[PDB]
């Protein structure tokens, strides 16, 4: 199967800029959510979980179809907590009903990263809604208590290499883990809603102890109050991952650049862009538009 991108009929850059804007403003205005973290991180996760189902071998899942809107995907245990992101975006969808679900879901992540001072993430449009029968089964998203060979292996199915994996992981600077959702509890860092390389810095410069949490899973905790999933901690256990973690903890700049490529790619996996499609869009932030 091939998924051809198909621009929403007669729409162009500034149409999408308006949708960025709406999302970016609600982000600004509902800022009490999760004890002041806001919606940015949960939108980033939604963007990733809606693309992260892709299977490179047969082209199933992925961001195209917006399948997250159907009961099966929406209630995947791996998706617990994301309801809040969909619930944020539902009113934005009603105001721009002409946008595909795939475009909304993925644009949400791109907006959230920029609005949190991350790099610009070129974004392309033309995900087309597909029917309920195209929804991938549960279980394509990664288990948290696994190791480096598990993470490398898992991410091969997304066509991501070592660099992309580590870059994309740095997204764990945003938000926290929530016991009721995933069986883990605690943020990865302090600058909870600002996109930085704090993730690689905390990985390397904290003294972690392995511990049981109240759900009876183990996680690596620091005296500072931070945590790391075993998959997170695996990135310093693997010598080839360690090297790239060092690079990013060192050069926020090279990380932003790499994350930007990986995210767009992640968000576009599975999609065939016809030869005469529009170039990727780069959207202005609220601050660039004087807010
Ligand atoms: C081995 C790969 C990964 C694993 C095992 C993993 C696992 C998890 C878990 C258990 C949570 C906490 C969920 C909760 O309790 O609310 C989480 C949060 C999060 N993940 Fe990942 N994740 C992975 C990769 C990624 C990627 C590739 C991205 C995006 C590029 C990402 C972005 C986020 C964000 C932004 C949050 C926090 C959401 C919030 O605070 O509500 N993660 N992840
Ligand atoms: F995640």
């Amino acid at each position: 199967l091939v998924h051809v991108a198909s621009v929403e009929k007669g729409r162009s850059y500034e149409d999408f800029q308006k949708v960025y804007n709406a999302i970016a403003l609600k982000l600004r205005e509902d800022d009490e959510y999760d004890n002041y973290i806001g919606y940015g991180p949960v939108l980033v996760r939604l963007a990733w979980h809606t693309s992260g189902t892709w299977d490179k071998h047969d082209n199933t899942g992925g961001s195209y179809g917006g399948t997250y809107r159907f009961k099966k995907e929406f209630n995947d245990p791996s998706n617990a907590g994301l309801q809040n992101g969909f619930k944020f975006l539902e009113p934005i969808h009603k105001e721009f009903p002409w946008i595909s679900s795939g475009d909304l879901f993925s644009l949400g992540g791109v907006t959230a990263v920029q609005e949190m001072q991350g790099p610009k993430i070129p974004w392309r449009c033309g995900r087309v809604d597909t029917p309920e029968d195209t929804t991938p089964d549960n279980g394509r998203l990664p288990d948290a208590d696994k190791d480096a060979d598990y993470v490398r292996t898992f991410f091969q199915r997304l066509n991501m290499n070592d660099r992309e994996v580590v870059a994309l992981m740095g997204a764990h600077a945003l938000g926290k883990t929530h016991l009721k959702n995933s069986g883990y509890e605690g943020p990865w860092g302090a600058a909870n809603n600002v996109f930085t390389n704090e993730f690689y810095l905390n990985l390397l410069n904290e003294d972690w102890k392995l511990e049981k949490n109240d759900a009876n899973n183990e996680q690596w905790d620091s005296k500072s109050g931070y945590m790391m999933l075993p998959t997170d901690y695996s990135l310093i256990q693997d010598p080839k991952y360690l090297s790239i973690v060092k690079e990013y903890a060192n050069d926020q700049d090279k990380f932003f650049k790499d994350f930007s490529k990986a995210f767009e790619k992640l968000l576009e996996n599975g999609i065939t862009f016809p030869k005469d499609a529009p170039s990727p869009f780069i959207f202005k932030t609220l601050e660039e538009q004087g807010l």
